[PDB]
């Protein structure tokens, strides 16, 4: 496989506001979605079958993340708090609150027993999640945080944000372990580990993605060809088939790069407003993507290889 073949398969449509995030199952049964529209809903993820609805927000919400089980949901909402949900009954068991503005970005670390979160108010707080209380503020930044990841052991926490750093955490301790300094410092917009822990993925707003060896310090591969100078576009490792990295693009469009050879392999057509975000299904050859305001859509692309 020296390039995938994806090709739209079910369009899926309900949000009346722009989408924020879209997130896999571990199990890779469900698809799930935040919106501005402060709901959280359900899909098939092989069928794009609309499946349920969650409420409970008083704002917007702009991220949404899956426990290792499938069994619960944390989200992250401009009304300064995060909720975790049992996603069968449909209720909400807890209710995060701590930072003092927007809450952008969050996740379950591998165990499912911590959540990391990020915020406008320039900080990164780890919650516990059976009793729902905060155990550490870091005070990770002096600009808003833009994303928050676990490593494969939960032992690292790698964060973004617009001072143009990406920070390496130590789960147990909460001390800052490393500061990832380029030739330059634009925003970065969005982060994340490999899913052989040994590298991150980190953009910038002046249209380009790096990987980056974070141990040594130094950037082992670049993407570009897309547009993102505005918004905080996720992007992600595909694992499945082809071993790609795809991303969402100011101009409507998804980008698909070859990993090694940094050369643009696909572009998906369909959009008609910003795509936001990407997740990549976690056994089978299947994309999904999300688009802004004057689209409100979500589409489910699949491939061969
Ligand atoms: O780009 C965005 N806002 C502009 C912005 C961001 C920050 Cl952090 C700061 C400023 Cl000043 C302006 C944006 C809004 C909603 C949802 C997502 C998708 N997403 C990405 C990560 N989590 C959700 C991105």
């Amino acid at each position: 496989p020296v390039k995938p073949n994806y090709a739209l398969k079910f369009t899926l449509a309900g949000h009346t506001k722009a989408v924020s995030s879209v997130k896999f199952s571990p199990n890779g049964e469900w698809l799930a979605s935040s919106s501005a529209d402060k709901l959280i809903k359900i899909w098939g993820a092989y069928d794009g079958k609309f499946e349920k609805t969650i409420s409970g927000h008083k704002l917007g919400i702009s991220d949404v993340a899956w426990s290792s089980d499938s069994n619960l949901l944390v989200s992250a909402s401009d009304d300064k708090t995060l909720k975790i949900w049992d996603v069968s009954s449909g209720k909400c068991l807890k209710t995060l609150k701590g930072h003092s503005n927007y809450v952008f970005c969050c996740n379950f670390n591998p165990q499912s027993n911590l959540i990391v979160s990020g915020s406008f108010d320039e900080s990164v707080r780890i919650w516990d999640v059976k009793t729902g209380k905060c155990l550490k503020t870091l005070p990770a930044h002096s600009d808003p945080v833009s994303a928050v990841h676990f490593n494969r052991d939960g032992s690292l926490i790698v964060s973004s944000s617009y001072d143009g750093l990406c920070r390496i955490w130590d789960t147990a301790s909460g001390q800052c372990l490393k500061t990832l300094i380029d030739d330059d410092n634009p925003p970065v917009s969005f982060v994340k580990f490999s899913p052989n822990g040994k590298y991150i993925l980190a953009a910038t707003l002046d249209n380009t993605l790096k990987l980056w060896d974070y141990s040594k310090g130094k950037c082992l591969k670049t993407y570009t060809g897309h547009k993102n100078e505005k918004y905080c576009i996720f992007a992600n490792f595909s694992v499945t088939g082809g071993k790609w990295i795809v991303s969402g693009s100011e101009d409507n469009l998804v980008y698909i790069w070859n990993l090694q050879t940094k050369e643009i392999v696909q572009k998906l057509q369909g959009h008609t407003d910003v795509v936001i975000s990407t997740a990549c299904h976690p056994t089978e050859n299947i994309i999904a993507s999300a688009a802004l305001e004057n689209d409100k859509t979500i589409k489910l692309w699949k491939s061969d290889c």
